[PDB]
């Protein structure tokens, strides 16, 4: 019933946290090869907790000669579920997917290669740290919704890396642009010839892949033939060592979305289902940073799906969700400590957490802060330290 307000304050500053991160897939126009460019970062559950980080250079250029819409800056932003078909007996990975872009505010003759369902077809011949493998993958995609099912077998026994590394580079062709942003889909304007698609994956502390991919239609199947190279990986790292975890829960108890409502709640204080601007920009000063409009519009523009400029409730909860999901990096979690932490000590005291309080929404004079300090205190300090801090958060 105190937890309760440390849940509802711990998803506000997790919220800000979200809103000045950049976690999308951001596209760019490059004109010079007549294509496109992209970068984002990935966050891979680390089973015994912690996230290995493994960041994406992307660059795109047509097969073919036709023209192709060359886009406007914007991002996709991909929801996946990996799971087992408990049939395989072979090294496998079942993928769902949905994928939509967004990052613009309120037709090319390729897209019509896509309006109903398309079947699919993924080969990949990889080698990292000298140990080669293939995968095989086979599926349908429906673009209207912005979906994917594959399954994915490796064909040359165990694979050596984590299926989940593997996602991004095992079809953006796929995705879901929504009426006003259909000129910036350079992926289907290239089809049915297609494009090359080549990455770097950098993994953080680790080594890094190289990828090159031919995307095109043969026939009425949409083919992705891709060849894989990693290096400098640790045999004891989060890949060659199998410590990421495969499975994410995408829980959501009702208990969950409560909770998310009432984060909401502080952000929404007109109450009419929808964070502005405005208001965005009144929890942060009274956090006491002092961002301009321009920065308000690019934080709500990262999670702002149908582009109306607000961040409504479900556009908020499926942010949250995302964000309880995918574990945050270390440097994340002391960034949101600090916001509680105002003096830089390393320990929250009574009088940190009635600041932070008092300035966010909650009255509450002096006694229940108390016991929301003791709740939270492990050594009996009557401070919150960060570790202690680490374990109220999870
Ligand atoms: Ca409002
Ligand atoms: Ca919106
Ligand atoms: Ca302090
Ligand atoms: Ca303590």
């Amino acid at each position: 019933s105190s937890r309760r307000k440390w849940n509802k304050t711990g998803h506000a500053v997790r919220a800000i946290g979200r809103l000045s991160s950049l976690e999308n897939v951001y596209i760019k126009a490059d004109k010079q090869k007549n294509g496109i460019k992209a970068n984002f970062k990935i966050r891979h559950n680390i089973e015994d907790g912690g996230v290995q980080l493994a960041y994406h250079y992307q660059q795109n250029t047509p097969i073919g000669d036709g023209p192709v819409l060359l886009p406007d800056n914007h991002y996709l932003s991909v929801q996946s579920k990996l799971s087992k078909d408990p049939n395989e007996k072979r090294d496998h990975m079942v993928l769902l997917e949905f994928v939509t872009a967004a990052g613009i505010t309120l037709v090319s003759k390729g897209e019509e290669l896509f309006t109903g369902v398309v079947p699919i077809l993924v080969e990949l011949d990889g080698d990292v740290n000298g140990h080669k493998f293939s995968v095989s993958g086979e599926g349908e995609g429906d673009a209207t919704y912005g979906k994917l099912t594959l399954k994915f077998i490796c064909t040359t026994g165990k694979l050596p890396v984590p299926w989940p590394t593997l996602v991004t580079t095992l079809v953006q062709c796929f995705s879901r642009y929504p009426d006003h942003m259909k000129q910036h889909d350079f992926f289907k304007s290239a089809m049915p010839e297609g494009y090359i698609q080549e990455r770097t994956i950098f993994f953080k502390d680790d080594g890094n892949y190289k990828t090159r991919a031919e995307v095109k239609f043969e026939g009425d199947t949409l083919v992705n033939r891709i060849e894989l190279k990693g290096i400098d990986f640790k045999e004891d790292g989060n890949i060659l060592g199998h410590k990421l975890e495969y499975n994410l829960p995408d829980q959501l108890t009702e208990e969950q979305i409560a909770e998310f409502k009432e984060a909401f709640s502080l952000f929404d204080k007109d109450g009419d289902g929808t964070i502005t601007t405005k208001e965005l920009g009144t929890v942060m000063r009274s956090l006491g940073q002092n961002p301009t409009e321009a920065e308000l519009q690019d934080m709500i523009n990262e999670v702002d799906a149908d582009g109306d400029g607000t961040i409504d409730f479900p556009e908020f909860l499926t942010m949250m969700a995302r964000k309880m999901k995918y574990t945050d990096s270390e440097e994340e979690i002391r960034e949101a400590f600090r916001v509680f932490d105002k003096d830089g000590n390393g320990y929250i005291s009574a009088a940190e957490l009635r600041h932070v309080m008092t300035n966010l929404g909650e009255k509450l004079t002096d006694e229940e802060v108390d016991e929301m300090i003791r709740e939270a205190d492990i050594d009996g300090d009557g401070q919150v330290n960060y570790e202690e801090f680490v374990q109220m958060m999870t």
